């Protein structure tokens, strides 16, 4: 990333800043290799082993299933409207984006989404919220697995 | 990652101390993930912000687990 | 640390009661950290504010691990 940032900077690319900032951040992250036995970077040093194995990929598969299914279920419930459409759950991609932003704590759920069935829409939205929370908390208790002695 | 702009608060992560303050009060629950972007790489900006949040949550929970486990008996 | 100013005073940490109220609202997540409080020593003011935040978080964490005390079998 660093050498690519340099090559893109001496060329007339304004896309070098992305690689340079990513390289800076990844280097500050690689600073873990030197501080693994410091009792404060313990959780990172051990979740290099725990979370990278399979639980994060199981979580990713189930989460993609949740996202795609609920994106279809919510985009289907929305009525074509005359062009902000009164609904941010418009096409399938907009519903998938809203759901992703939701599990990323970037969104907002409103009862007004221009649906013929607003109660069913709200039901499925809250169901998605609760299911993604269950998923996240499974992964959380997996990553922690304290038994602090062990 | 934040572009200079002609001096009302176009951004929120402007000067360096501004960014450090917004990250600190993002940690202690007084901050918002959705601010005036004003950046030209907004997806990279939000990726780095959510990465900050996740890594500092993992760090906070690591310290909290060390406390709740090791010191209950020693 | 706050200087008398001509009547919003540029500072919500004015009299002793206003500072006590701001600090209480802070530990109640009702507040906000501003680095602009009309002070001759803004870095010392910021240091003491963050010290208060961290100390109240330590107290809260003590009470948290106390009332949780999991040992979930027990
Ligand atoms: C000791 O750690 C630090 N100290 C000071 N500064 C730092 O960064 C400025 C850092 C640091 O860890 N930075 C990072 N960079 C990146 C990169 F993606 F860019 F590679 C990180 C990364 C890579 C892969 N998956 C994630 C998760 C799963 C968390 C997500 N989402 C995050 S993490
Ligand atoms: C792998 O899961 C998925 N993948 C892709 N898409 C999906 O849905 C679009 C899904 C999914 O889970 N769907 C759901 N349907 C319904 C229902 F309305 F039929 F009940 C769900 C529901 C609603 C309320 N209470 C519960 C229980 C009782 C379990 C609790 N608590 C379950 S959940
Ligand atoms: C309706 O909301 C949801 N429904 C179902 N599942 C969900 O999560 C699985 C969610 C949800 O809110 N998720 C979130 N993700 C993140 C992020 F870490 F990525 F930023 C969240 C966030 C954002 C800003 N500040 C924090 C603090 C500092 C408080 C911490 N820690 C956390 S919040
Ligand atoms: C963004 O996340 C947060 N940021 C800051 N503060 C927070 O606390 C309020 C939160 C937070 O977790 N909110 C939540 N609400 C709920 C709900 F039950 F109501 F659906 C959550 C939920 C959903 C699904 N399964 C659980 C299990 C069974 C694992 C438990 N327990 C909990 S989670
Ligand atoms: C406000 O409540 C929240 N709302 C949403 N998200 C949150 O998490 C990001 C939080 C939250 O608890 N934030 C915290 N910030 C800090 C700070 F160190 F930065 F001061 C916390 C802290 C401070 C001092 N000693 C600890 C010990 C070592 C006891 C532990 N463990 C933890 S705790
Ligand atoms: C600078 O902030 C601090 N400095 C030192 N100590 C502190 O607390 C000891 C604090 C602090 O933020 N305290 C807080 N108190 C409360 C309250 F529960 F009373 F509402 C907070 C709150 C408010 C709104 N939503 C929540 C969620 C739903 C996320 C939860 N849970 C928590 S936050
Ligand atoms: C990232 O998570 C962490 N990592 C390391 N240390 C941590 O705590 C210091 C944390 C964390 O989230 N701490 C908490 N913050 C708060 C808040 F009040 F501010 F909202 C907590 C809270 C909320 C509501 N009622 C209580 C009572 C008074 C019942 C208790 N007990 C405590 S708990």
């Amino acid at each position: 990333l660093v050498i690519l940032s340099v090559f893109l900077y001496l060329f007339a690319y304004k896309e070098y800043l992305a690689c340079l900032v990513l390289a800076m951040a990844l280097g500050w992250a690689n600073m873990l290799y030197y501080t693994r036995g410091f009792q404060s970077m313990s959780m990172y040093s051990v979740m290099i082993q725990k979370v990278i194995l399979h639980d994060v990929l199981k979580f990713l598969f189930v989460y993609i299933v949740f996202l795609l299914g609920f994106g279809v279920a919510l985009a289907s419930l929305i009525e074509k409207c005359p062009n902000k459409d009164c609904s941010s759950y418009g096409s399938f991609s907009d519903a998938v984006l809203e759901l992703f932003k939701l599990t990323i704590g970037l969104g907002d759920l409103n009862i007004q989404q221009n649906s013929k069935y607003p109660i069913l829409f709200l039901f499925l939205l809250i169901t998605y919220v609760i299911l993604t929370f269950v998923l996240l908390l499974n992964m959380l208790i997996a990553l922690m697995g304290e038994t602090v002695e062990n």
